[PDB]
């Protein structure tokens, strides 16, 4: 049962990229 | 225990999904403003 | 070995929570 | 696979501080303007 556990923690840090990338897109808005 | 590990990681996926959306409405208002 | 990674998934939640707590912050400086 | 889990877990650790410290200064930098 590792590997469905790897499996969504590896979904998880999917998600904590597409948020950084939120967080690029809004910080270049916000000028800096 | 496993069980509770799946529940566990839905529950971190579930705040993720909100977090990705109040940020994505974040960058909406900012855009447009 | 469940224990030790369900330690640090209650510990990954709880970053969540003080993330939506933020973003709470950071809405209402926003307007919203 | 244990200890890829473990790393795993380490790297999304890792993440959410760095997201939580670019929260923290966005926070920083409307408070102050």
């Amino acid at each position: 049962r590792m590997k469905q556990i790897e499996d969504k923690l590896e979904e998880i840090l999917s998600k904590l990229y597409h948020i950084e990338n939120e967080l690029a897109r809004i910080k270049k808005l916000l000028g800096e």
